[PDB]
Parts: C-alpha cells; sequence; structure tokens
C-alpha cells in the first residue's frame, strides 16, 4: 500500500493500518504516512 513517505490526509485512504496517519515529524511540515507506534 504505502510506506511512510507519502503526503495524505485522514481518514482515508489511511495508511494501511488504522493507526497510521498522515502526520509531520520534521520541521518541513512534511506530513505523511506515519503511525509513530510499535504496539499499534
Amino acid at each position: 500500500c504505502v510506506a511512510t513517505r507519502n503526503s495524505c490526509k485522514p481518514p482515508a485512504p489511511a495508511c494501511c493500518d488504522p493507526c497510521a496517519s498522515c502526520y509531520c515529524r520534521f520541521f518541513r511540515s512534511a506530513c505523511y504516512c506515519r503511525v509513530l507506534s510499535l504496539n499499534c
């Protein structure tokens, strides 16, 4: 589906997992697929 380097917005299409949302973790406001959680 998608890894964790694609920009998108919830809910759908989502990021494979329902815990994977399109968020930014950098100072570039680059919000992309990211769950930020192992137990999820």
